[PDB]
């Protein structure tokens, strides 16, 4: 029997009209002993409000119970503190986990994009690049656009941590050759806390 | 109980002859009541008997870790040899068996390609240089970065990122004083993989 906490996902947060949510994840419960309970707290008072939604039967004969609390935007980005408390039989104490946003102040990305070099031209398709960098914490979200509508044949790296404390990290979106040669305009979007309005984007077009 | 942990070679020691790749078998949580721990290792399923067996180091918390090192030759590695340790502890109901070995699939000849700094980049002090590596299986592999000759300190590169075909991608990123790239200083982006002609190519970056 065990226990994982996880975070809302940043775009979550960062979108009023979004709900965020933690979610607390129990594995490793046995046909014996059902009946795991839950127990969550902000800031040490407790609340009421989570749901549990119907368990799994697992291939290896387990169970797997889930537990999901909304949470306030204005809540999370202050640092306020979520904590998970489990209880079974089998365990022999109660289980605490702990969540929370980074500490420390928060800094705005840099956002560049890059056309693709010059020895990629030969091939029947390009990528273009978007270097995210400087920014804290790491909880950020990048999608792509061009016309309006969204592009969705790109992908991000994880998050990496930089040599002065702050993060970076890169999305690559690849497109035909021959939308970029016809001076199509492709956009990096890019959502993080420091940002004024929370929301910034760079375009990228061969002109 | 005693847990068992097996570490694979690294990236830049199976594709250089030179260099000595290594297996690692480590277990830990091993008691004080019966600290004995017997190691053997197979390739392919046949015994080898070539592995080095540190001595057992006790640790703060009462418990014992034991370590055995196997040499390997680095075709037996790019061939796809699985290599099999395995672990006897009379506080074990039975033997734990660990195997790794590299990953399955084809081989894929890495894309490098160096970016210079974005224009609105250079009202900075310092300037990123990128280069982006991209088709290359399997992820095993080693990025560096030089000038004139003579490595490169300030770069930091991402773990690879699995590409919509299959494949694996990464961007390393060197950050240099802007005066030092104006300056016309030529930077060189180095890849090390099994599919590349001598495991080994390189990618220049200047003004000009
Ligand atoms: C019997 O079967 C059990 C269940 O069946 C599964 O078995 C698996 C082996 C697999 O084969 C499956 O086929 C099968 O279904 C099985 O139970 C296993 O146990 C594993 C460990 O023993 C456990 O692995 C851990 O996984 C977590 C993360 O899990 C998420 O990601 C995986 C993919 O990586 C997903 O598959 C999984 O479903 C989880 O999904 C994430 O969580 C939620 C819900 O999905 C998402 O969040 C919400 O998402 C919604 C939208 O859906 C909203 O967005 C909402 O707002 C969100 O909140 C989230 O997005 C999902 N993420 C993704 C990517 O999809 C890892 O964290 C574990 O890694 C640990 O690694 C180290 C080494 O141990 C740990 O130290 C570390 O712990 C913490 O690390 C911190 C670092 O900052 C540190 O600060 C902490 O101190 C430290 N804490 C501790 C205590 O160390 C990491 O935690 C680990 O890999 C499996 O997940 C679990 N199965 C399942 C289904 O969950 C049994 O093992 C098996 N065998 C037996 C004998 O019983
Ligand atoms: C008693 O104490 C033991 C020693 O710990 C010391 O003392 C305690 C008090 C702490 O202060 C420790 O910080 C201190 O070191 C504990 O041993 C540890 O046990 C845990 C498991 O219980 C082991 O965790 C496993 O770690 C794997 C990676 O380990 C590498 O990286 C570690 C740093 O991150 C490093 O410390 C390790 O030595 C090891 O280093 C590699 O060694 C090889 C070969 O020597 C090299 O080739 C590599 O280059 C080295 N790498 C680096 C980065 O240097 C994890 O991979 C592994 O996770 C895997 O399995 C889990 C499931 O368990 C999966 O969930 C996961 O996804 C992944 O697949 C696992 O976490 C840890 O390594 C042990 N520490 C040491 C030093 O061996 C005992 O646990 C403790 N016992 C009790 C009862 O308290």
């Amino acid at each position: 029997p065990s226990v994982f906490l996880f975070p809302p996902k940043p775009k979550d947060t960062l979108m009023i009209s979004r709900t965020p949510e933690v979610t607390c994840v129990v594995v490793d419960v046995s046909h014996e002993d059902p009946e795991v309970k839950f127990n969550w707290y902000v800031d040490g008072v407790e609340v009421h409000n989570a749901k549990t939604k119907p368990r799994e039967e697992q291939y290896n004969s387990t169970y797997r119970v889930v537990s999901v609390l909304t949470v306030l935007h204005q809540d999370w980005l202050n640092g306020k503190e979520y904590k998970c408390k489990v209880s079974n039989k089998a365990l022999p104490a109660p289980i605490e986990k702990t969540i929370s946003k980074a500490k420390g102040q928060p800094r705005e990305p840099q956002v560049y994009t890059l056309p693709p070099s010059r020895d990629e031209l030969t091939k029947n398709q390009v990528s273009l690049t978007c270097l995210v960098k400087g920014f804290y914490p790491s909880d950020i979200a990048v999608e792509w656009e061009s016309n309006g509508q969204p592009e969705n044949n790109y992908k991000t790296t994880p998050p990496v941590l930089d040599s002065d404390g702050s993060f970076f990290l890169y999305s690559k979106l690849t497109v035909d050759k021959s939308r970029w040669q016809q001076g199509n305009v492709f956009s990096c979007s890019v959502m993080h806390e420091a940002l004024h309005n929370h929301y910034t984007q760079k375009s990228l077009s061969l002109s």
